[PDB]
C-alpha cells in the first residue's frame, strides 16, 4: 500500500492535547517532532498509556479504590493517581517533591509517571516495542530507586511488572492493550510499523 507520513498518523489517532504534550516534551529536550517522528510518535502513545492507566479510578469514602467509568464521579471521591507525565520539568519535580515531604516516600532519581495514593508508591509505565523483560530490566537499571514501581507494556499485549505486582485490574490493563493493538495495526496500515519497531533500539 502507500506509505503515509508518521505526522498524519499521530494527528489523526492521537487527541490534540497528546499531540501538543508531546511536542512540548520533544521541544524541552531540543528535539523535532518533524524529524524524529518515531520518537514523537512514542511519546504520544506513552502520553496516552499513562492517561488511561489512571483513568476512572478513584479512592471512595471508606479510603478503598474504586472504579467509575460513568462521566460524572460522586464529588466525595478522590483521583487515585497523580499525573507526573505531561508535564514541564519545573511542575513535574515541583509535584513530585511535593509527595515526597508529604508521605515520607523517598525522592525518586529520574522523574516517574504517576503516584498511586493506593499502593503510597510511585510508578514507572513503560511502553515498548521489543520484549518486555530485556525493556523490564533496562528501566530497572537505570532507576534502582527500588520503591519506585516498574509496569510495562509491549505492543503485543505482554506485561511485566515490579514483584509481578500488576496495580490494577485485568480490565483496565486490556482497554491500555487493546489501544496498543489499534495503533500498530493502524501504523502497519500506513506502512509506517516495522521502521517504528525497528527504530527502539
Ligand atoms: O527523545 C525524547 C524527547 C523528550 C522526551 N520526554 C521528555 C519528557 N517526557 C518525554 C523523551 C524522549
Ligand atoms: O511544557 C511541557 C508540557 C508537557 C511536557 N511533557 C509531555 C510529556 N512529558 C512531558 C513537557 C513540557
Ligand atoms: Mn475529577
Ligand atoms: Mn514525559
Ligand atoms: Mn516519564
Ligand atoms: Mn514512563
Amino acid at each position: 500500500g502507500p506509505l503515509g507520513s508518521m505526522e498524519d498518523f499521530v494527528r489523526q489517532c492521537f487527541n490534540p492535547m497528546i499531540v501538543e504534550l508531546a511536542e512540548k516534551a520533544m521541544k524541552e529536550y531540543g528535539e523535532d517532532p518533524k524529524i524524529e517522528t518515531n520518537k514523537f510518535a512514542a511519546i504520544c502513545t506513552h502520553l496516552e498509556v499513562c492517561f488511561m492507566y489512571s483513568d476512572f479510578h478513584f479512592i471512595d469514602e471508606r479510603g478503598e479504590s474504586i472504579i467509575v467509568e460513568s462521566g460524572d464521579p460522586n464529588a466525595l471521591l478522590k483521583h487515585r493517581f497523580e499525573i507526573i507525565e505531561g508535564r514541564d520539568r519545573i511542575m513535574a519535580w515541583t509535584v513530585v517533591n511535593s509527595i515526597c515531604n508529604t508521605t515520607g516516600v523517598e525522592k525518586p532519581k529520574f522523574l516517574p509517571d504517576l503516584y498511586d495514593y493506593k499502593e503510597n508508591r510511585f510508578i514507572e509505565i513503560g511502553v515498548t516495542r521489543r520484549e518486555v523483560h530485556i525493556y523490564y530490566l533496562e528501566k530497572a537499571n537505570k532507576i534502582k530507586s527500588e520503591k519506585t514501581h516498574i509496569h510495562i507494556f509491549s505492543f503485543t499485549g505482554e506485561e511485566m511488572a515490579t514483584k509481578a505486582d500488576y496495580t490494577l485490574d485485568e480490565e483496565s490493563r486490556a482497554r491500555i492493550k487493546t489501544r496498543l493493538f489499534t495503533i500498530r495495526q493502524e501504523m502497519a496500515s500506513r506502512s509506517l510499523w516495522d521502521s517504528f519497531r525497528q527504530s527502539e533500539r
